[PDB]
């Protein structure tokens, strides 16, 4: 294994799978909402799931400045544990992403 | 044909699940409204638990059958029509508000 823990507004690859269905599969990226001491201590952690298929969906957040451009799900949230499942830092990604992330997850449930 | 709503109880299969993960059949919270549900049929629920540990984000539901914990920590998009989740009651409106609550804490 190793000793990286996931901080907030991280992007890492992880495998989503198994699946019921329309719930993003697969290895992908994804963004790290969950605070550094949460991710650490309860060893899970809260993300949104990436895909480089953009259609356009009202919960599509574009990420830039990775290797793929594409999009995370704000919709999709994901509670996970990722020291089991493996989670490997991708990367980061800017705080107005990361914080239109988290400002479409209040407009989904808020209501 | 039934569709979740905010603040519904349900009953659905969370399974597969790996890790520390909520596994198994057990109910859960619907923090996503009812049009979206309706449409993506998926939606953000919080698995419950009879097994509270008294961990920070236990959020206590009184009124139900048992008496268990929902789980704000966890909040899971799931696909609810694929897994067939049926409607197991309501949370009480500050029950649902106090979850909203703990999981923008641990976001936002």
């Amino acid at each position: 294994v190793s000793r990286y823990v996931p901080d907030m507004g991280d992007l890492i690859w992880v495998d989503f799978d198994p699946t019921k269905g329309s719930e993003q599969a697969g290895h992908r990226p994804a963004v790290v909402l969950s605070p550094f001491m949460y991710n650490n201590k309860t060893g899970m952690c809260l993300c949104v799931p990436c895909t480089t298929q953009s259609k356009g969906y009202p919960f599509e957040v574009v990420l830039s400045g990775q290797e793929r451009d594409g999009v995370a799900l704000a919709d999709q949230v994901k509670s996970i544990a990722w020291r089991a499942r493996g989670a490997t830092k991708k990367g980061t990604v800017a705080p107005e992403e990361l914080q239109l992330i988290k400002a479409k997850i209040n407009v989904l449930i808020g209501h």
